[PDB]
Formats: structure tokens, C-alpha cells, sequence
């Protein structure tokens, strides 16, 4: 129901992602939906081609359901907060089931924004035949904040930013060396966001400059070679996203 549950479909653009070994560009379709019910939030979106990705973040209240007021300083509420990813892939081989749980919360900063912040411990289950599947592997800091700007050209602007830190993984440790003689893989790894977003009754558009530091723990500058010539991993840097969709709702 559009009173707490948003939806939402997009186009995207991508541009020097560095999640994986080799850089990419892509545009695919996407399907987003963020919900906020008394006692639990949710934000969560699928990917598929212009074969499957999603990323789903529930997050249950444990103040509304221990029905306790566990509010404490800046912080306003208490989560049992969930960050869980799935990729399908093309082989059975080439996909992803990772699962963060853990503590999460809101905070008051008396400003005009919003500021989330989560951690989590998780278990990996398919890696794209990574050394770490099938583990308990690593650890997560989500940093979320969204802050209103102003109204722009009829709509809406806002500025939305989001962090993922991620250490604590036993990759890099287990994986070999590279051509190069420094390691293939880390233990840990960052990705950071910066979203600039336009919203109109149903239209908006976002530019979404997004880095990374060891993007999908691929070790920065590891020398590879995939049967086509030796090649440097570039996982540290720049890539940006464009995207456009439509927020259903009745009136």
C-alpha cells in the first residue's frame, strides 16, 4: 500500500563499476521498493538486464517489538538489521548468496536529515567460487544518511549517501598472488556513494558518483591474466550511474 510501501521502476546506466576483477558499463532494468512499517523498515531493489541481482535490507525494531523504549543519546531507535545479497550469475558457478545480520540504529542529529547506521557479521554461502564460500566471513559498517536540499526545475532535490565498510574477511589471506607478487584478493574492502536525486510526482532522476577501495575485495593493481593477456585489476576509483524511473502510487 502506498501509505508505507513505495515502489519503483528504473533504468540505469553504469559507468566504471568496480565490483569485480575488470571494469564495467552497464544498463540494465531495476526494481525498487522501500517500505516503513510501524515496527520494521525495508529497502530493497533487483537488477536485471537491459540475469538477476537483488539486494534486500529488512530491518525489525527491537524497541516495538521488546516494547521497551530502548532510546538512548542521539540514538532514536534499535534494529536487528539485515543487508542480504543474491546474484544469480550465469553458471551456478558465477553466483552470490551473502547474508549480513547484526545491530542496527537511527540517529537524532537535530539537523534536517536522516543518519542510519548498521553493523553486521555475515555468512557466505556462494561466492563466484571464491576461497571464503560457505563460511562465516567478515564484517560490515552501513553509514546512511539522506538530506532534503530544495525544490529544483518543479521537483524535488535531495541528496542521498551511503557507506559500506567491510572487514574482517579471510579472502586475500586464502587466495593466491598475483602475476604482479602482491595478493589477488583483501580482506577488506569499501564502497561509498553519492547520490544526487530529482523527484517528481512519479519521474525522478539521480546521478549517483560512487567509489571504491578495493571494489569486491579485488586487490588493487593485482596483474591477471585471463587467457586474453596479462591485465591490472583497477578496484580502487571512480564510477558513476545515471538513473531514471517511475514511483507508482494512487492519488
Amino acid at each position: 500500500l502506498s501509505d508505507w510501501w513505495h515502489q519503483s521502476v528504473n533504468v540505469v546506466g553504469s559507468y566504471h563499476t568496480r565490483f569485480g576483477p575488470q571494469i564495467r558499463n552497464d544498463t540494465y532494468l531495476e526494481y525498487e521498493a522501500f517500505a516503513k512499517k510501524d515496527w520494521f523498515d525495508f529497502y530493497g531493489y533487483a537488477d536485471a538486464p537491459v540475469p538477476l541481482f537483488m539486494e534486500i535490507e529488512p530491518r525489525f525494531s527491537i524497541d516495538k517489538l521488546t516494547n521497551t523504549d530502548l532510546s538512548f543519546g542521539p540514538f532514536k531507535e534499535w534494529y536487528f538489521a539485515n543487508n542480504y545479497i543474491y546474484d544469480m550469475g550465469r553458471n551456478k558457478d558465477g553466483r552470490q548468496s551473502t547474508w549480513y545480520m547484526g545491530l542496527g540504529t537511527d540517529i537524532d542529529t537535530g539537523l534536517p536529515m536522516s543518519l542510519s547506521m548498521n553493523v553486521y557479521a555475515k555468512y557466505q554461502w556462494q561466492n563466484y567460487g571464491a576461497a571464503n564460500e560457505n563460511e562465516w566471513d567478515g564484517y560490515r559498517f552501513k553509514i546512511k544518511y539522506f538530506v532534503p536540499i530544495t525544490d529544483l526545475w518543479g521537483g524535488q532535490l535531495s541528496y542521498i549517501g551511503f557507506t559500506n565498510f567491510d572487514w574482517g574477511s579471510d579472502l586475500g589471506d586464502d587466495s593466491g598472488n598475483a602475476i604482479n607478487g602482491i595478493k589477488t584478493r583483501t580482506n577488506n574492502s569499501i564502497a561509498s556513494s553519492h547520490i544526487l536525486a530529482l523527484n517528481y510526482d512519479h519521474w525522478h532522476y539521480s546521478v549517483v558518483a560512487r567509489y571504491w577501495h578495493d571494489g569486491g575485495q579485488w586487490n588493487d593493481d593485482a596483474e591477471l591474466n585471463f587467457g586474453n593477456g596479462n591485465f591490472n585489476v583497477r578496484s580502487t576509483g571512480w564510477g558513476g550511474y545515471l538513473v531514471v524511473g517511475y514511483n507508482f502510487h494512487h492519488h
